[PDB]
């Protein structure tokens, strides 16, 4: 048992995750292939705004963030040192819909990007937990 | 097309864990896994069992850049250019050997170094994979502390 969890330093199973990614019925976006230097953010939608609960390496790379700065935050910071893509990104996250938006968001110094945007609401857990994923990609 | 924004090295990394996740017949459970995993991926079809591929969590485990370690045999890990030569060779060496040959699922604890020289006792998970569209066959290794 000491081998328990060894291979996630948060003990988040992002591999969980994933599973229910490839279990979604009527998927509406590929994702194509990811790689450990993927930017994600897991987001829970069940407590209040949609707060992240987790960051992959890639992400924190991509923004210059670090864990204490973001950890608990609405992604919505990104948008700022507005945007159509903002709506369609609260509308669909709002109906539990898969959306896709290009969108500028800035890092930490303050650069802009153009993010490539996937989110996938999925769904409420047997806990309550709702675990939002995102991708982002600089384009 | 926006296929591959999410692979900066083409390959399908989480689509081999999930596969690897969903195994029949499992022999070790792996356990949770996040985006740190200490992850490589080498090509047992090409001569020495070549990294093909290491995640960013290997790099910070291990000290090393990707082109440091790239196309090289994971077994370096088991070299610090500060130790004596071992007559005290891990049993763990063969059984990691005898498994990648046996393309069986294989968990040992081992000494590696990091490129500083440190020993840690790596946790290397060793599972299979089917032949790709390529015909070649894959190893994934995960490794940690
Ligand atoms: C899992 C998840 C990841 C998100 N990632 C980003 C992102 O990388 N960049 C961005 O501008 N918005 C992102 N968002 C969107 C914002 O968090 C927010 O939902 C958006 O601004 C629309 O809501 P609002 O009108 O209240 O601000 C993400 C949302 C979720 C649920
Ligand atoms: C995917 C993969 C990952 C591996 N990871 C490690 C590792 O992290 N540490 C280690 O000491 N050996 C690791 N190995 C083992 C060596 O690469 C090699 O197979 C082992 O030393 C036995 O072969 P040998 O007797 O020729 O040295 C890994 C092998 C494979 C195929």
């Amino acid at each position: 048992g000491a081998m328990d969890g060894i291979y996630s330093a948060s003990g988040i199973d992002v591999m969980g995750i994933l599973l229910r990614i490839a279990s979604r019925p009527n998927p509406t976006i590929d994702l194509g292939p990811l790689d450990c230097s993927v930017s994600l953010t897991l987001c829970d939608i069940s407590l209040p705004d949609a707060p992240i609960v987790y960051a992959s390496p890639g992400f924190y790379q991509l923004t210059g963030y670090s864990a204490p700065e973001i950890m608990g935050r609405n992604c919505r910071f990104l948008q700022n040192s507005v945007s159509d893509a903002v709506q369609e990104m609260r509308r669909a996250i709002r109906a539990h819909q898969e959306v896709q938006v290009r969108i500028v968001n800035y890092k930490k110094n303050g650069t802009p990007f153009t993010n490539v945007v996937t989110i996938l609401p999925l769904w409420a857990d047997p806990s309550g937990h709702h675990f939002a994923v995102g991708l982002q990609a600089e384009l």
